[PDB]
């Protein structure tokens, strides 16, 4: 009678990521980010952010959204120096002060806790990021190689998308950045967005989260009520905190996302 071992209800980031490679490594190694422990083998699943730049995290109340975003930002910072990565945060509920060490923050206005701050920061970011757009001049050998510009990748770490949408009036938030999203891989842009499950369905059809979702961004479906998001592809159901059905074009599987105090 074989011994039972199930997906543990709490896995620390150091258990998921005991041997992180460092800034010394190449781009591919620096952006192979562990995001959780698979139920099938207690082995890390990864965000291949060197190829698909984004990650979406959907979840009901107290399902672990903020902590997971914290933990994944840490795994990214373990792999990348402040010359290789910079973080801009949307943190309306003010829970991500320590998600990133102040060495890796994108300037003095990196942490935005309200609409006025975020609008200004997103304006400045889009102006800077558009400078990295690929010319039609160059050769496709330079396209995947991203050789026409050098600098840090930008991670847009966005907690509680539903609040940003609600506090934006009727205007779309991230309007300056949404047009650049098709070129995210070419300009080194990564968005990591959490959203309450009750609004995540509406979010999958907007121009920011929906652009990443419709283009195959890996998506954690944490605990939620099936009727908030009933599409049978994803198995939206009540889950322990941190447990998620991870969906990408690369497959669908149950993971335990990392915890961090
Ligand atoms: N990866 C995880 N694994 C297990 N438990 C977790 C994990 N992350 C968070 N938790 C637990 O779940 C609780 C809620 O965590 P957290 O605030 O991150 O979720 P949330 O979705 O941001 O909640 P809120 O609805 O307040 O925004 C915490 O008390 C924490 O102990
Ligand atoms: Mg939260």
């Amino acid at each position: 009678a074989p011994p039972v071992r199930v997906l543990p209800e709490r896995i620390h980031l150091h258990e998921l990521d005991p041997n992180p490679p460092g800034p010394e490594s190449d781009y591919r190694t620096r952006w192979e980010i562990p995001i959780g422990l698979r139920e099938t083998d207690l082995t890390p699943a990864h965000c291949h952010m060197h190829t698909n730049p984004h990650l979406l995290i959907f979840g009901a109340a107290k399902s672990g959204k903020t902590t997971i975003a914290h933990a994944i930002a840490r795994a990214i910072c373990a792999r990348n120096s402040p010359q290789q990565v910079r973080f801009m945060l949307a943190d309306y509920r003010s829970g991500l002060l320590d998600a990133v060490p102040d060495t890796h923050l994108l300037g003095a206005g990196a942490i935005n806790r309200n609409s006025a701050s975020l609008d200004e920061a997103v304006q400045a970011l889009a102006v800077n990021l558009k400078k990295r757009l690929p010319p039609t001049d160059l050769t496709t050998a330079q396209l995947r190689s991203r050789s026409w510009w050098s600098g840090f990748d930008v991670v847009l770490l966005v907690d509680d998308w539903h609040m940003i949408v609600g506090a934006a009036g009727g205007m779309p938030p991230m309007a300056p950045l949404a047009p650049l999203l098709p070129a995210a891989a070419d300009i080194g842009l990564h968005i990591i967005v959490t959203c309450q499950m009750s609004q995540a369905y509406k979010a999958t059809m907007d121009k920011f989260v929906g652009a990443a979702f419709g283009s195959g961004a890996p998506t954690m479906f944490l605990s939620g009520e099936k009727q908030e998001f009933p599409s049978s592809e994803f198995k939206v159901k009540r889950r322990p905190p941190g447990q998620a059905f991870l969906v990408s074009p690369d497959g669908k599987e149950v993971i335990q996302a990392p915890y961090i105090e």
